[PDB]
Order: C-alpha cells, then structure tokens, then sequence
C-alpha cells in the first residue's frame, strides 16, 4: 500500500556535477512566473531537477524523457523567465520549439500560456493544415516565443512571414518523431540555413523518448558540449 517507485536517472558528461535542485524555490525567478503553482507544478519532476540548472546555465542539452515526466515545463520554465525579466509585418521569436504534431505544438503553447499569465509575453504557434489566423497571430504580437512543427516554420520562413534572425534559443521536442516523421531536411534548414544565431549566441536543447543512432548524430550535428541526461 506504501511503496517507492525507483526512476532511473543519469545526468553527467563535461564541466557538470550535482548543482540539481529539490523545489522551484531553490530558484531565483519573477514572482509572478509563480504561475507554475496555480499551473499545478508542486515539485520538481526528475527531469526538471537535472534539467533546469543546466538550461539556466546557457547549455545545450540532450535529454531523454518519455512525455509525461514534466519535460515542457523544463524547458519553458528557464526560458520564459528569462525573457519576462527583460519586460517589454514579419515576426521575430526570440525563442522556437520545435514539435511533431499539431497536438503537441497546441499543448506547448497552452502550457506557455499558463506560464506567461499576467505578463508581456506573446507565446505563438504554427502548424500544418487549415489555419490563416496563424498568419495574424504572427503579425500581431510578434510572439517572443513559437511553437511550431518543421515543416510549416519552413513555409512561414520561406514567405518571410517569420525570422529566426534573433531566435537565440531552440528546442527540439520529441525529436525522434519529428525525424521518423521525415522532418530532418526541415529541422537542418531551420537550424543552419535560416541565420538564427549561432555559436554561443544559441542554445539547442534536445528532448527526445528514445535515443537511436539517428538522434545521436543530430544530437552530433547541433549540440555544443551538450549535457546528456536520462529519465527512466
């Protein structure tokens, strides 16, 4: 009746040790970026306790998560409140992830949403099918942050709808369904064809379930002494 579920977890590889955390009060962030709570965010998940001290840190990371282990808030957490402590036609994100599915871009952005309550983000998304409104969300609030599946962000880009050119920090979710799905040629374009930032002006984070040799090697072609960790 009374038990401990054991989660396996591994987190090391370069200039990196124990600098994980127990509570999002460990953590020095805007008080109203406090949404996390009423976002029903108690604790720190095991892959947010590795993964946000490491975020916060300017790195790039390649972490393997299943869904389900609090891997969106890990990656937005850090990011939204970096860009709402700096409080504020084509669009400029300053932050893009990258999804598989409609779906999951929906439930980011949603999650986004929750996190950015009462502030002056402008969180976006675009996806494949049937949605022009997607245009003018882009117009409008110039969306400091987008949600996006490869292949769509490549139309925007294309009709210069939207600019990376000040995109400083990516996301790949879900990688391995983004290149079983055949997204590699999108993901290659955006990242080294689109002038987003790069060197040390951008940090690429990977999350992906599983870990085959093909995600090894995108994790090889874009990540910079990447910390690898993994959950489960």
């Amino acid at each position: 009746k009374y038990d401990s579920i054991p989660v396996s977890v591994t987190g090391p590889d370069y200039s990196a040790t124990n600098v994980i955390e127990n509570f999002d009060e460990l953590k020095l962030d805007p008080t109203i970026r406090n949404n996390i709570l009423l976002a029903s965010y108690q604790r720190p998940t095991p892959i947010q306790k590795n993964a946000i001290p490491a975020i916060l840190e300017h790195r790039d990371i390649m972490a393997c998560a299943q869904t389900g282990s609090g891997k969106t808030a890990a990656f937005l957490i850090p990011i939204i409140n970096h860009l709402v402590c700096q409080d504020l036609k084509t669009a400029y994100p300053k932050c893009l992830i990258l999804a598989p599915t409609r779906e999951l871009a929906i439930q980011i952005l949603s999650e986004s949403q929750k996190f950015s309550l009462n502030t002056p983000l402008r969180s976006c998304v675009v996806y494949g099918g049937a949605d022009t409104h997607s245009q003018i969300r882009e117009v409008q609030m110039g969306c400091h942050l987008l949600v996006a599946t490869p292949g769509r962000l490549v139309d925007f880009i294309e009709k210069n709808k939207i600019s990376l050119e000040f995109c400083k920090y990516i996301v790949l979710d879900e990688a391995d369904r983004m290149l079983d799905m055949g997204f590699e040629p999108q993901i290659r374009k955006i990242i080294e064809e689109s002038n987003m930032p790069s060197g040390i002006n951008r940090q690429t984070l990977m999350f992906s379930a599983t870990f085959p040799k093909e995600i090894q090697k995108l994790a090889a072609d874009f990540l910079y002494n990447y910390i690898f960790m993994t959950v489960g």
